[PDB]
């Protein structure tokens, strides 16, 4: 209804600014599949076959066409289909639109936007990852990297929530934060090649190295499994 109106525009936006005519009803000039066989094309910068025919063939032809190629882009549909769209499905008419301006604006952008916040909100985006990945451990609390590893319990939490069958967790808070310590950078070595950065005496201190922390926990990471 709404998202008509706007998707309406933006789709006629992407039209006017490459030289090609708007289109009126949204849920009508797109189903013989040429306008959105355009739209792709100035999309793509590729030259796309359209069927001339006016007859339903040609119709869910060109369609098939348009749902191949955001195949070919990994831009794969729920349940919908060449009918859907020559029909003029409205629901789905949209939901269609959406999934490209989803995949050539929206997702396209966010890389722009990680670098922008890559380079402020770096420690902070790597907090709330580490407060994502141990919640489900009650006795693990992250608040910083300093003071919030050194009773070892969060550096564990860390490698088991992906591999749990690695050790047990209730075996772990049973043993000191020494053996904590001890036990995870021995853990996190065998099975994943990083190397002991830190030592247990140098994390079990009131405040630890935070630098220290931080590039041993980014060295686990960029082996772990998801």
């Amino acid at each position: 209804d709404v998202q008509k109106k706007t998707f309406t525009k933006w789709i006629n936006a992407r039209f006017s600014k490459s030289g090609k005519p708007p289109i009126n009803d949204m849920f009508t000039d797109l189903k013989d599949g040429r306008k959105l066989l355009d739209l792709l094309e100035g999309l793509t910068g590729t030259s796309l076959p359209k069927e001339r025919g006016s007859t339903r063939v040609h119709a869910l032809n060109n369609v098939n066409r348009v749902l191949q190629v955001l195949h070919q882009n990994n831009v794969e549909l729920v349940n919908i289909g060449g009918t859907d769209i020559v029909d003029g499905n409205h629901k789905l008419t949209l939901g269609l639109l959406w999934s490209i301006i989803l995949h050539w604006q929206v997702k396209d952008v966010m890389k722009d936007v990680m670098s922008d916040l890559q380079q402020t909100n770096s420690e902070k985006i790597l907090l709330s990852w580490v407060r994502q990945t141990t919640r489900p451990y009650s006795q693990v609390n992250v608040l910083n990297f300093t003071t919030s590893w050194t009773d070892g319990l969060a550096f564990n939490a860390v490698l088991h929530r992906h591999k749990p069958d690695l050790f047990s967790w209730d075996k772990v808070v049973k043993m000191s934060p020494i053996e904590r310590l001890e036990h995870a950078f021995s853990k996190a070595q065998t099975y994943l090649g990083i190397e002991k950065l830190l030592d247990p005496e140098d994390v079990a201190v009131r405040l630890p190295d935070k630098k220290s922390i931080i590039m041993y926990l980014t060295s686990l990471f960029e082996v772990l499994p998801q």
